[PDB]
């Protein structure tokens, strides 16, 4: 029933207790234990082999991100990080994605500010997902330099991206190598609120493109990547005879608000076979019919293959709904969807 076995760690007595109970109150799951701290995390994961790691990283002393630093190097395991969107909740909390993290649940200090149910439904579905992750596909890897030279298309070639668990950091693989006279890029990361700037503003940094996250009316253009802002839809737009991104607060497309879907399926529509799409690491099937709906209006599509992917549910359904043009391994993806996108139609 309860096969999976997770184990927490949290310096709070109450914070522990609520994980236990909460995670004791699905069938298929059951807490083995719970930790304070770094030291009795490690010796608790030893002792009772555990399926699945809640980390809580808001505590003071040798925190997290250098046990869960070398939780991962030396024989790593699945782990689901719980955040505080609060500014530094964000960066810490990016940070053990970037690091390995398989996902994240949030809880503003506590079970404050918003609701226990959804929270429990939320823990439960993050930690399934943790348990079926690709843990080798967060293998520590180069990201490519590959692509890196050439000059500007016209305005009308544009890449759209879907991605969910495990897409941040395939994003930056993505996104990285791009030079600054890239088409636009827009793109929907299945993430909450506030999250989604701090990811923006990761990338920025990490990139020599620009990346910011999109926002209504904003005009489309070359050397740019935009992030759908959390709890609401992102779409392509136009007006006159120029794109602009444009932000909506419809309802969740496949219980997902910024959805995969509704953004490839604007695209479809104003770019048609101008444009190249993606859809990369994550669960369920947010992006599939969206996608083939790209492919129908002209438009090359990529799928991250299985064994890149820390999740492949997304890419699988976009490829059995023949709505993909190649599979390419994440190491690749950057140099394919640039030179797709760079291959004619201009003229």
């Amino acid at each position: 029933m309860s096969k999976i076995r997770v184990l927490s760690v949290d310096d709070s007595a109450l914070m522990r207790q609520i994980m236990t109970e909460i995670i004791n109150s699905h069938s298929d799951m059951e807490m083995v234990a719970t930790a304070p701290d770094p030291l009795v995390a490690r010796d608790l994961i030893k002792k009772f082999n555990p399926d699945v790691l809640t980390l809580d990283v808001e505590m003071p002393r040798m925190d997290g991100l250098d046990f869960l630093e070398k939780l991962m190097r030396l024989r790593p395991m699945p782990v689901v990080m719980v955040s505080s969107l609060t500014g530094k909740g964000s960066e810490v909390t990016l940070r053990a994605l970037e690091l390995g993290a398989i996902d994240f649940v949030t809880k503003p200090q506590l079970g404050i500010r918003e609701g226990m149910l959804a929270y429990s439904e939320m823990i439960a579905e993050k930690v399934r997902t943790a348990a079926r992750a690709r843990i080798a596909a967060h293998k520590p890897m180069a990201a490519p330099t590959t692509l890196k030279a050439g000059p500007l298309l016209s305005s009308e070639k544009l890449i759209a991206i879907g991605a969910s668990t495990g897409g941040t950091e395939a994003i930056r693989h993505v996104l990285q190598p791009l030079p600054l006279s890239s088409p636009a890029v827009i793109i929907t990361q299945h993430m909450p609120p506030g999250f989604t700037r701090s990811f923006a503003e990761r990338l920025n940094k990490l990139c020599q493109i620009s990346v910011k996250e999109a926002e209504d009316g904003e005009r489309v253009l070359p050397g740019h990547a935009y992030i759908a802002p959390g709890d609401k839809h992102m779409e392509l737009a136009r007006s006159g005879a120029n794109y602009q991104i444009k932000i909506h607060d419809g309802p969740p497309v496949n219980r997902h608000r910024p959805s995969v879907d509704v953004l490839f399926h604007s695209v479809a529509k104003h770019a048609g076979r101008n444009a190249v799409g993606v859809i990369l690491t994550g669960m369920g099937n947010d992006g599939a019919a969206g996608m083939l709906a790209m492919y129908q209006a002209g438009a090359w599509t990529i799928a991250q293959n299985e064994a890149s992917c820390v999740v492949f549910g997304m890419p699988r359904e976009a490829i059995n709904m023949g709505g993909v043009s190649e599979v390419v391994d994440l190491s690749q993806v950057s140099q394919q969807m640039l030179a797709k996108i760079s291959a004619g139609q201009a003229i």
